[PDB]
C-alpha cells in the first residue's frame, strides 16, 4: 500500500496483507510486555511518587501524550492510517507537509475509538499477559515504553477498518447505500462478517502463538485467542459500522 | 536480575537468561525494520526537506536526542543497564531517584560505544535487513521510530558486557589482577571467550530465524548469524576488556 497511490490502498489483497503483518506485529509487543508484572500505579491519575509537575494524570498519559506531541511536529498524524490519543494535543508539523489525496471520507478523522482501547487495555488485556500482579517499582519506566508500542499497534489495527468499510462501500455503491440510508446495523454487521474466515484467523493465531519467541532448541494461545475475539476483531467492526454509517456526509 | 539487589545481578545463571531474552527482543525488531525500505535521508545530516528548525544533525539524531531528553527527565538513565546515545543532552529526573547500589565500578557510566554501534548500524545493518534500497519518502518516521527500537535494544545487549566483566572479575580476583596490572588483552581475551557457547548461540540463532515471523500454516538466518558473529559479540568483548583495564581505578 502507498497512501499517496488509492489504487493500492482499497485493494483487498493489500488490505490482508498489513492485517497479518500488524498480527505479528502485535505479538510480538505482547510478549515484550509479558516479562513485567502489572505495575497498577502507572495507570492511576496522580499517584504520589509518580506525580509529574504540573500535570494531572498517570504517568502512562504523560509518557504517551508527549510522545505524540513529538511526533505531530514530523508529520505522524498527517498520515490516514494513524489516529491519536490527545487529538486535542498534537501540533502542527515544522517539515513539509505530504501531500495524502483524499482516500477516505472527510469525518474520518473523527472516527476515534482510543479511549475505549487504552481503557480494555489497562482492565483486560494486562492482566492477562502480565507476568504477575503487583507494582515492580524499578521497571515503571520499561513497562510504559512497551505499552506504548502495544497501545499504538492495537490502534492502528483496530482503525484500519475504515479502509476495509471504504473498499467494500465501494464495491458495491447500491447495496450499502439502501444499509446506510435506513441506518440497518443489523444488515452492515451481516454483510462485514465471513465467520468462515475469522474461524481460520483464530486457528493461526494459536498456531503462532506456539512458536514465537519459544526457542526452537511466552503467551498463552487461549488467551491470545480470547484478546482477538473478544476486544480485536470485535471493536474493528464497531469502526467500520460507524464510519459507514456517516458515509453519505455526517 | 533486581538492580537493587546485587546478587541477582552478579549472578551469572541471570545473566545468560537476560542474554538470551534480549536475543528474542533484537530479532523481533529486526524483522520490524525489514518491511522498510534503506532510507538513506533519514541518516544524512540536514537533508533539504527533513530538515529540522534550529538542527544540526540528521532527521535520526533528532528523534532519538529528543526521545533521550524526556526518558532522562523519569530516570532512565539513573539504571545501570541503560546507556545514552547522547550524553550531553540527558537531563536530571523531575521525580524522587530511585537509589540504586554501586554495584558496578564507579566508572562505568564512561564506558559508552554507541557511537560505534549507532555507525555499523547504519552502514552495516540497515544495508542487509531492509526491503529494498532507495528512500521510501512517506515512511521516513516509521523507519525512524524502528531503528531507534533497534539501537536501544542492540546497545543494551552490547553494554551488558560490563555486567558480565564484573562477575568475572568478582570470582578470580588474583587471576583478573594480574592480567589488569600487565595490561594483558590477549590474556583477558582468552580468558573470556568460550568458543563452544559462541558456536552453539550462532546455531539456535539460525533456528530462530527460521521459525520468527514465519506464518506457522522475514529475516536471513545468514544475516542474522553473520550480524552477531561479526558485530554483537566483538563489541561486547570491547566492551568486557575496556571495562576491565580501568578496573584498579581509572
Ligand atoms: N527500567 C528503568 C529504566 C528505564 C528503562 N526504560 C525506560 C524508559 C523510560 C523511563 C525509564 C526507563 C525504569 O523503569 O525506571
Ligand atoms: N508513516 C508516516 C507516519 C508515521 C508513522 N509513524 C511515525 C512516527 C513519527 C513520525 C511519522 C510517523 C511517516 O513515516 O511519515
Amino acid at each position: 500500500m502507498d497512501f499517496t497511490k488509492p489504487e493500492t490502498v482499497l485493494n483487498l489483497q493489500n488490505i490482508r496483507d498489513e492485517l497479518v503483518r500488524m498480527e505479528d506485529s502485535i505479538i510480538f509487543k505482547f510478549i515484550e510486555r509479558s516479562h513485567f508484572a502489572t505495575c497498577p500505579s502507572v495507570y492511576e491519575a496522580n499517584h504520589p511518587g509518580l506525580e509529574i509537575p504540573n500535570f494531572k494524570g498517570s504517568f502512562l498519559d504523560w509518557a504517551l501524550s508527549n510522545l505524540e506531541i513529538a511526533h505531530s511536529r514530523i508529520r505522524r498524524f498527517e498520515s490516514p492510517d494513524e489516529t491519536p490519543f490527545f487529538p486535542d494535543k498534537i501540533q502542527k508539523s515544522f517539515l513539509p507537509s505530504i501531500n495524502y489525496p483524499q482516500i477516505l471520507a472527510p469525518y474520518a478523522p473523527e472516527v476515534n475509538y482510543n479511549d475505549k482501547i487504552k481503557k480494555v487495555y489497562i482492565e483486560k488485556i494486562i492482566p492477562l499477559i502480565s507476568k504477575r500482579d503487583g507494582d515492580d517499582k524499578n521497571n515503571f519506566g520499561s513497562v510504559a515504553t512497551r505499552d506504548i508500542e502495544c497501545l499504538q499497534s492495537l490502534s492502528r489495527r483496530i482503525h484500519f477498518g475504515k479502509f476495509v468499510a471504504e473498499a467494500k462501500f465501494q464495491s458495491d455503491i447500491p447495496l450499502y447505500t439502501k444499509l446506510i440510508k435506513s441506518k440497518d446495523v443489523e444488515g452492515i454487521m451481516k454483510n462485514i462478517t465471513n465467520s468462515a474466515v475469522e474461524e481460520k484467523i483464530l486457528e493461526r493465531l494459536t498456531k503462532k502463538a506456539e512458536v514465537y519467541g519459544v526457542d526452537p532448541t511466552r503467551i498463552s494461545p487461549e488467551y491470545l485467542v480470547k484478546i482477538y475475539k473478544e476486544i480485536v476483531i470485535p471493536i474493528t467492526k464497531e469502526v467500520e459500522v460507524e464510519y459507514l454509517l456517516r458515509r453519505l456526509e455526517e
